[PDB]
């Protein structure tokens, strides 16, 4: 509960291999002390010899660590000096060409903010490495009852060209002078507000009020869920179709679950070290922690349960029950498109810019955030089918003349209410067109043309499912050829998406696995059982995702298809939750998508 965990939490994740390696030294010291011979059953000269050999070993490995740190610091400082040179040349060129321009100035501001962050990170590297050297030499002096630790400290560590190099501080002062004089016309307060680096990474605890709001929204949600179960068992009339209600309130629940699991994903990414900040292109001084995602999910789930309870209980008699789902989803939309500057404005508007860039995306160049949201839409595809069902049900099947709305006595439609497939492929189409744009951009046909057929398989599966459904509904003869076609494309799609998940989305099953059998060379998440369980769960849940797509866009299994979809949709959201971890891990470790 000291500098070991302080070091693990304050390490820059991409430079983890070039730090002090505190725990190795600690284990070396403890093992040396443990296997020390006796003091009177053995010879004292042998004890002196053993302790001298251990001292030699310790100082050899300490010299190796110091050399590593010096090499890394020299490389990084040279890089920063070159970056400052080119940035000053760019600013000089832009400002003398000044006598568009706004975009140029914004990009210069952003480049100077990222140059400052690298300097701050290198400074923190220096500080942590020096403090780790002092603490471990102190532990050596304490464990062995000697003074060679502080001797080696004063002799070697405080001469090293990484503790005596006051060149990063000059660079920081120079950068501040540049940003203040040439980019802000004085006004150092505004420059430093843009340049100052808050304690980042796993090194910040969320405000107590955010955690209290998480806990408050979670308790209300829990009690309202208990109340929903009790009101479903004891208050729903036993002569009405509750299935329209289930279909309407299914998409909201999937959204709440997705936000909860995204919060858990953010916690795992922040803890294991894989920084979604650099991959998503978020600014490192302001991100959403897992607490904010948990709070958003809890609020939206509170609203969901309140609307469902109002549907079950019908509190007031003037307003019919179909207003409650409308109200819930209208508030959900008004939360997202809130034009004021309140309630997570930066996050919501980043998300809206992303949604405009994924729903119109043969024209925008694909980043990682444009790809992850279009991949997450594949799991949240039942939300679009729920929206289409809500529109169809309110336009064609709701009476509007009786307060008892969503729950009708007995009546149906042709299927359930063509355009129930198109709205299943929509996200597959987005990802297909994005992969095509990426191929056109990079001209590298392997990762992009492959992974475009990955979604053409979904296209073909939905098409042939719908064809066989309509042909078995009207009792035709060429129905069997279509059933075999659908089964072959189901197998093809399941294996295609399964191989891509494990091979070049997660990186697993590589030739250089080493001792991590069937895994990557370097794993980030602690337990090895996490990866094997994830493999098994993805194998199970990937096959029971194409089945749901086939059964949602069809008319077969009318009674059991809805139970199937209701059970399998949160399972698919959980599958995407599991997929996020290892996709993000294999993007930090190896560009898997060639972004960056």
């Amino acid at each position: 509960m000291k500098f070991a965990e302080h070091l693990s939490a304050h390490i820059t994740p991409e430079w983890r291999k070039q730090y002090i390696q505190y725990e190795a030294f600690k284990d070396m010291l403890y093992s040396a002390q443990d296997q020390a011979p006796s003091v009177e059953v053995t010879d004292e000269d042998t004890v002196k010899r053993y302790f001298a050999k251990f001292e030699e070993k310790f100082f050899q490995t300490c010299e190796k660590e110091l050399a590593k740190i010096n090499t890394f610091y020299s490389e990084k400082l040279a890089e920063a000096q070159r970056r400052f040179a080119t940035l000053q040349n760019e600013l000089q060129s832009s400002l003398d060409a000044q006598k568009v321009q706004h975009r140029n100035i914004k990009d210069l501001k952003l480049a100077f903010s990222e140059f400052y962050l690298s300097l701050i990170l290198l400074q923190n590297y220096q500080n942590l490495n020096f403090t780790g050297f002092r603490k471990i030499l102190k532990k050596h002096d304490k464990i062995l009852e000697t003074s060679r630790g502080a001797d080696w400290r004063v002799a070697h560590v405080e001469v090293a060209p990484f503790y005596t190099c006051k060149k990063i501080n000059q660079l920081i002062s120079e950068t501040e002078a540049v940003v203040t004089n040439e980019l802000e016309d004085g006004d150092r307060q505004k420059a430093m507000k843009r340049l100052r680096v808050p304690p980042l990474g796993a090194a910040q605890p969320a405000p107590a009020w955010t955690t209290f709001r998480v806990g408050l929204f979670c308790g209300i949600f829990i009690v309202l869920n208990i109340t929903l179960v009790l009101a479903a068992v004891f208050k729903l009339e036993t002569d009405r179709s509750i299935w329209p209600l289930i279909r309407i309130y299914r998409g909201g629940f999937l959204l709440i679950e997705f936000l909860f699991l995204l919060g858990i994903n953010t916690y795992g990414w922040r803890q294991a070290g894989v920084n979604h900040v650099l991959i998503f292109e978020l600014n490192p001084r302001s991100n959403l922690s897992h607490q904010h995602l948990f709070e958003i999910a809890g609020f939206l789930g509170i609203l969901w349960c309140l609307s469902l309870l109002a549907c079950f209980f019908a509190p007031i008699s003037v307003i019919p029950t179909y207003v409650y789902p409308l109200a819930l989803y209208g508030f959900m939309v008004f939360f997202l498109i809130n034009p004021t500057k309140t309630f997570y404005y930066k996050s919501r508007f980043w998300l809206l810019k992303l949604l405009f860039r994924v729903f119109t995306a043969p024209f925008h160049k694909v980043g990682f955030a444009d790809f992850w949201l279009a991949d997450q839409l594949n799991s949240l595809s039942v939300i679009l089918m729920d929206l289409e069902y809500m529109i169809c049900f309110y336009s064609l099947e709701l009476k509007w003349d009786e307060s008892k709305g969503l729950l009708p006595n007995n009546s149906e439609e042709s299927g359930i209410c063509g355009v129930r497939a198109i709205v299943q492929c929509i996200p597959a189409w987005l990802r297909f067109i994005q992969c095509l744009r990426r191929y056109r951009d990079t001209k590298r046909a392997f990762p992009h043309l492959v992974n475009a057929g990955k979604y053409s398989t979904t296209f073909f599966m939905v098409t042939f499912a719908a064809l066989y459904s309509t042909h078995k509904e009207r009792g035709h003869s060429d129905t069997m050829v279509f059933f075999y076609l659908w089964i072959v494309f189901y197998i093809i799609s399941s294996c295609y998406t399964l191989i891509w998940d494990l091979k070049m989305d997660w990186g697993l099953f590589d030739k250089n696995a080493g001792e991590n059998t069937f895994l990557r060379e370097e794993i980030v998440y602690p337990q090895k059982a996490y990866y094997y369980c994830a493999i098994i769960e993805d194998v199970i849940l990937r096959f029971a995702w194409t089945i749901q797509i086939s059964i949602t866009s069809t008319t077969l299994l009318p009674h059991s298809g809805d139970i199937i979809a209701t059970v399998f949709a949160p399972l698919e959201v959980f599958r995407r939750f599991v997929w996020n971890f290892f996709r993000l891990e294999n993007e930090h470790l190896n560009n898997c998508g060639e972004f960056r």
